[PDB]
């Protein structure tokens, strides 16, 4: 599989798997890596997701995400817990918030809309703190079916 593990948010009942790569195969799948290189807790992760005429599904919610909800990350092995920030709509040619950054933030990014756009939605966390994944970590933040 090309799963590298979870990200959640609560707040917009979103919970999804994490891919590696943004590729057409993974667009319906879950939340997207946008580079080959980015660390989870490290620097900025850039993670994409579309936004589908269901609201519901993948990163539409994430529209109405606010500072300052809670983003859960997880590789199965620690709990990276990041805080929003900043919420914003940019056009898709400025691909400076996909690159990496000294602190250690998330970065989420969907389509303003259902249809066809050039805009996009961003939504940018710090990391707040960091710790190993248990059961039950793993059952409250990222549930099941």
């Amino acid at each position: 599989d090309a799963v590298v593990g979870s990200i959640a948010v609560p707040s917009v009942d979103v919970n999804l798997l994490v891919f590696k790569g943004t590729n057409t195969a993974n667009l319906l799948a879950g939340a997207t890596t946008m580079r080959s290189d980015q660390v989870m807790g490290k620097g900025n992760y850039p993670l994409a997701g579309h936004h589908m005429r269901d609201e519901s599904m993948l990163f539409g919610p994430i529209m109405k995400v606010k500072k300052g909800d809670k983003i859960y990350l997880t590789d199965l092995e620690n709990l990276y817990e990041y805080t929003v920030t900043e919420t914003k709509t940019i056009d898709e040619t400025e691909v400076s918030v996909i690159d990496n950054t000294k602190d250690a933030r998330i970065t989420l990014i969907t389509c303003d809309k259902p249809t066809e756009t050039t805009k996009r939605f961003v939504a940018v966390g710090e990391l707040e703190k960091t710790e190993k994944l248990t059961k039950e970590l793993e059952n409250k933040y990222f549930p099941s079916k």
